[PDB]
């Protein structure tokens, strides 16, 4: 049902999850995720792994990183048995309902029944200095939906909001 052509178009957050967790049959199951700042080598964030059913995610950042440049993702995760063809992430930023930007990757070749690793690189939008003063100001009003394809068909969809102002 819901493809790629589906998503790619969206000027808002979704106001439900558009898949269930149930279709993503091929047991995609993400364990770590760092960030590196690619103008100064630093870690901006790492976790790994031990209602929303864990498909929501809220992320403290500081004021920096809206002034960032290009920002480099590794990511690791396990696969199932089933063979995995066309991976794809389409993933969709907005703040206050205005799309920042969609960043649209396309996973290289997937091992089955093992742990693989993918890097992904983020080409920050120039973000105007209104647009990040309100950023700043009005924390968690930044969201983000990330869409999962496998052969055009969504099979896995997370949700996230984002502060600027620091902890
Ligand atoms: C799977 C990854 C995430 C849930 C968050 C990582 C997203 C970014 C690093 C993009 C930041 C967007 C801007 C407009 C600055």
């Amino acid at each position: 049902p819901i493809g790629p052509e589906d998503v790619l178009g969206l000027q808002r957050i979704t106001g439900d999850y558009l898949c269930s967790p149930e279709e993503n049959i091929y047991k995609i199951d993400f364990v770590r995720f760092k960030i590196r700042d690619m103008d100064s080598g630093t870690v901006l964030f790492e976790i790994k792994k031990p209602p929303n059913a864990g498909r929501f995610v809220r992320y403290q950042f500081t004021p920096a990183f809206l002034r960032l440049r290009q920002v480099g993702a590794t990511v690791e995760f396990t696969v199932g048995d089933k063979p995995v063809n066309n991976f794809r992430m389409i993933e969709r930023h907005y703040f206050r309902n205005q799309l920042l930007k969609s960043f649209d990757f396309h996973f290289g070749f997937c091992i089955p029944s093992s742990k693989n690793t993918c890097e992904h690189i983020y080409d920050f939008p120039p973000l105007s200095e209104e647009l990040i003063s309100e950023m700043i100001r009005h924390p968690y009003e930044t969201q983000s939906d990330s869409f999962y394809f496998v052969d055009d068909r969504l099979v896995m969809h997370n949700k996230a909001d984002y502060s600027y102002s620091g902890t």
